[PDB]
């Protein structure tokens, strides 16, 4: 009776909100009810001004632990995107939530800049923002998550068939 | 598909709490899925540090509105006990939510102020806290709440009664 949720952390541009999409399409054709928590698109329904300091983006993770545990626990499937950057939150959001699958996508900084639509590296570049995640803002990539993909090497209909193999490797699917 | 929401809203003192709670018991008894978000608990959990602005309650608000419309349209019972002082606020919540049940604990201030085991009226009235909800903060009553129950003429009893006729009328159960 209790479902999971699917985590996917990773900094700006690696491809967490384009595979939480994909995922999305994918389970809900298959007749699943999933919910989908996009960070951008909680934070512009739920706080727009709140900012990206540390504490801040703390209090927004933990609003999105709390919304992907009472839905898991309740047999709805959680795919969340956010760029979550520092290990200890995301050990938080394993602890909450009991069946916790960690996605990664990996992709270096010549090849996110260059997969950029919103213009934020560049906003960035020219000191328009600062910190930003995956260029001058922290980023502690997960050591062993349930999932790693590589979106400079795999399709993201790929990606979606490794996040569903193991899914059904662990028995949530 | 599409469950509902009982919004209890009202002062500080007005028994809200605890007619969320004994409506929890009543309708798990029956056999029903039910989560339950609490003013107080959700701020320890997700905020402690939120203070009692308008924006600062009118964001802790908004998240209450989200958890609830996300587990309403999975078909999970959910019970929303939280001061939502203003009719702005809880239109906005009868907007989000398309089976919204409002239900008002109308009880007088002197009345309210003995039945305060937490004592906040009395941290007010010694100036230790400012505009609590109630006595100095303001609060705009509801004017036609699908139930309006009053905390000192009845009984939990018949509150929960009271609520479980409106939703049998309704068709929600
Ligand atoms: N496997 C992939 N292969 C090639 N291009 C991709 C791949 N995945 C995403 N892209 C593109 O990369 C761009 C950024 O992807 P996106 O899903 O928005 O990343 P993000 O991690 O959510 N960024 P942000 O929300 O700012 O933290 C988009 O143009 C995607 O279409
Ligand atoms: N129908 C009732 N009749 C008599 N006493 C009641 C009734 N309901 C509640 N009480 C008591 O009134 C006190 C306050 O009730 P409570 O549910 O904590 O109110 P509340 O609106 O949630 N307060 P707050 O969370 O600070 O905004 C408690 O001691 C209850 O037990
Ligand atoms: N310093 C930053 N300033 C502005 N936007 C940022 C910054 N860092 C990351 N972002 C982008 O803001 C969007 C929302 O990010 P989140 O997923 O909500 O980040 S998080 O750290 O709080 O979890 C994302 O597109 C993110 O890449
Ligand atoms: N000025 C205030 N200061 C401190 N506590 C308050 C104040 N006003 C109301 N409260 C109490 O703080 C607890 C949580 O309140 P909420 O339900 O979360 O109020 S709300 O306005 O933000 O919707 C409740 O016990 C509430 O009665
Ligand atoms: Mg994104
Ligand atoms: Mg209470």
């Amino acid at each position: 009776s209790m479902s999971f949720v699917i985590w996917i952390t990773g900094p700006s541009g690696a491809g967490k909100t384009t595979l939480a999409n994909a995922l999305y399409k994918k389970l809900e054709s298959m007749g699943y009810r999933v919910e989908l928590l996009d960070g951008d698109g909680v934070r512009r329904k739920l706080y727009p001004n709140l900012g990206f300091s540390e504490e801040e983006r703390w209090m927004h993770n933990r609003v999105v632990v709390e919304m992907a545990r009472r839905l898991s626990r309740n047999g709805i499937i959680t795919i969340v995107s956010v760029v979550s950057p520092y290990r200890a939150w995301r050990e938080y959001a394993r602890k909450e939530i009991e069946k916790f699958v960690e996605v990664y996508p990996r992709c270096p900084l010549e090849v996110r800049m260059k997969r950029d639509p919103k213009g934020l590296y560049s906003k960035a570049l020219r000191g328009e923002i600062k910190g930003l995640t995956g260029l001058d803002g922290e980023y502690e990539e997960p050591e062993n998550p349930e999932v790693v993909v590589d979106t400079d090497k795999m399709t993201v209909e790929e990606e979606v068939e490794a996040v569903l193999k193991k899914l059904m490797e662990l028995g949530y699917l």
